[PDB]
C-alpha cells in the first residue's frame, strides 16, 4: 500500500538538493537476505541510473562501499528488529548520511532507533501476501525506480500486487494432495537438491535451508538452472522450481536435461499454479512470493512423515 | 594491455555518453573467477555499476542498461561455450563493447568480441597474469579511466608481488598438505568457508571437492551466515576447509573460525596472514585473497588424490 510510496517521496524530496538518490543497498542476514533477492534482481534488470547492492550485514559493516553516503539509500530488514549486525548496518549508514529504511515486524524493536523510516509487513498464517516482507522489499525498489527515473511497468506491477494474495492461497490449496505424495517419496532421502533461476532464485535458496533444517544431515546445494545446459552430468533427487517469466526458458532446458538422465524431480510450476494472470512485464518478480509461500505445504507434509537451529525470518 | 583495451573503449564510447555499466558474464569456473572484480567495483566505484551474470541468465534476461554505455566482459577458457558466445553477440547487437578473456587466441569466441585478452594457465603460470587477475585488472582499469581510482599504484604494487607470494606459499604448505591428505581421504564431503572479495575461490574449491569426491555437491558457506542459523553442524561430522582471509573481512572470518572451534569441529585452516600476503598494502589486499587461495588449494587437492 501507500507507506513505501510516501517514505520514498520523503527521501526523494530530502536528497534532491544533494544530487538525488543514486545507490540502493539491501542489507540483512539470514532469511531476510534471501528475501531481498527479488529487489536486487528488479533493479539490475530495470534501472539505468540506480546501482543496487545486496549485502550480508557482516560484510556490509566491515567493508562498506565507498558510495555509501547522501546519494545512497539503505534498506535493512530484521524480523525481531534485534539483529546486532543489521542494527550496526543501519547505524553506519546514518553516520555516512544515507537515509535508512527498516523492515521489521516489531515497531518498538531496537532497530527502529537506528532508521529514518520504518515499514512493517504482514506475517504468519493467512497473511496478506501483498504486504509480506518480500513484497515490501520489492516495493521499495519499484518506488525508488519510479520516483527517480520512471518505471514503464509501474501499473502492471500494482496489478500484480493486487493479484498475488489470491493466487498464493489458492495455490496452497491446489498442492495439498501432491504434497502428500511428495512426502511419501522423499521422507527417506537424506539430501535433496533445489534448482531455480531468475528473480525467484532466493526462494529456492531458502527452500534448500528448510530442507537441511528437516534432514539435518548435509546442507544441500542450491543449483542454478543454467548449470544444466550441457553434459557431462557430473542418487540425490531434485526439487525443481519452474519459474514464469524471462528465465522460464532457462528452467525448461534444465528440466528437459534432468528428464533425459532419468532423475527424480519434484516439479513446482508457477505456470500451473495460477501465476500467469500477472502480466509478463512483471511476472518475474512474483515467483518468490509464490514459491516461498507454497513450499510450506510440502515442508509440513515432509515433516508429518517422520539440533534445533532457530532461523531468522 | 587491459590498459590499452580499456583506453580504446573509453575513446570509442565517449561520444555515446561514456562507460557507466560493467557486466561480467560467464559459466561455471569462469563465473566465480569474476567474483573479485564484482567485489572490487561494488566497494570502490561511485559512478560505475557492476553486474555478475550466468551466461544463460544474461542472454535470456538482459538488463535494460545493456547498451552503448555498458562494457561486457565474457570469459571462456576454450572460447567455445555457446551461451558465452551468444552473450557476446547480444551485447554487440546492443552496441556494448565486448572484451573476451580466453586461453585460446583463435577460439570461436574471439570472432564475437571487440577485444581479446589472454591469461596465463597451467602449472608454472605467472599469477600476475592469470584469469582472475585479468578480471580484476579490467575492473581496476575501467574504474581508473572513467572515475579515477585512489589506490591504483598500490594495486599495481600488489600485482608485482603476488606471483612470488603464491609460489612461496605453495612450497610453504607442501608438508602440512601431506598430513592433511591422510586425515581426509575417507570423507565423501568437506565444506568450504569464506567471505569478502575471495569468496569465489571457496565456491570453486567446493566444485573441486565435488570433482574429487563426487558424492554430494556441498554448500559453500559465507562466514557471516553461521550466527543466523541453521549452521552445518550435525551427526555427519563433515570436516571444514577454512579460508582465513586478510583485509577487511578477516574479522568476519575470525568470528566464524572461533564459532567452529566452540563446536570442536575438524578444520583445515589456510591463513593468508601466515602465507605472506601481508606484504601487499592494506588498501588493496582484499583483492588478492582469491589468487592466493585458488592456487594453494591445488597443493592440498593434489595430495588428496594421492592418498586414494
Amino acid at each position: 500500500m501507500m507507506g513505501m510510496k510516501e517514505t520514498v517521496s520523503n527521501i526523494v524530496t530530502s536528497q534532491a538538493e544533494k544530487g538525488g538518490v543514486k545507490h540502493v543497498y539491501y542489507v540483512a542476514c539470514g532469511g531476510s537476505y534471501a528475501a531481498f533477492y527479488p529487489a536486487k534482481a528488479f533493479l539490475e534488470k530495470e534501472a539505468k541510473a540506480l546501482t543496487v547492492g545486496l549485502y550480508n550485514s557482516g560484510e556490509f559493516i566491515n567493508n562498506p562501499p565507498v558510495a555509501l553516503g547522501e546519494n545512497a539509500v539503505v534498506v535493512v530488514a530484521s524480523h525481531k528488529g534485534n539483529t546486532p549486525e543489521t542494527i550496526k548496518a543501519a547505524e553506519i549508514a546514518r553516520q555516512h548520511g544515507a537515509p535508512v529504511i527498516g523492515l521489521t515486524w516489531i515497531m518498538d524493536s531496537p532497530l527502529v532507533a537506528h532508521c529514518d523510516y520504518v515499514e512493517t509487513y504482514t506475517f504468519g498464517d493467512g497473511k496478506d501476501i501483498a504486504g509480506e516482507k518480500t513484497m515490501k522489499g520489492l516495493l521499495s525498489a519499484v518506488e525508488l525506480l519510479q520516483q527517480t527515473e520512471g518505471y514503464a511497468h509501474y501499473d502492471d506491477f500494482q496489478d500484480g500486487v493486487s493479484k498475488i494474495n489470491r493466487i498464493v492461497w489458492r495455490a496452497c490449496e491446489q498442492v495439498a494432495e501432491r504434497a502428500q505424495a511428495f512426502a511419501q517419496e522423499y521422507k527417506d532421502d537424506k539430501v535433496i537438491y533445489t534448482v531455480a533461476s531468475g528473480a525467484g532464485y532466493g526462494a529456492a535458496y531458502l527452500q534448500s535451508i528448510c530442507i537441511f533444517m528437516e534432514m539435518q544431515w548435509i546442507h544441500s546445494a542450491c543449483i542454478h538452472s543454467g548449470e544444466f545446459f550441457h553434459g557431462p552430468f557430473e542418487n540425490t533427487p531434485f526439487f525443481f522450481q519452474f519459474s514464469e517469466g524471462n528465465t522460464r526458458a532457462v528452467d525448461e532446458r534444465a528440466l528437459n536435461f534432468l528428464k533425459k538422465y532419468g532423475r527424480r524431480i519434484e516439479v513446482v510450476d508457477a505456470a500451473a499454479l495460477g501465476l500467469s494472470t500477472i502480466k509478463t512485464t512483471v511476472i518475474d518478480y512474483f515467483n518468490h512470493s509464490l514459491f516461498n509461500n507454497v513450499y510450506p505445504v510440502y515442508n509440513r507434509a515432509l515433516a508429518e512423515a517422520r539440533y534445533m537451529w532457530k532461523v531468522e525470518y
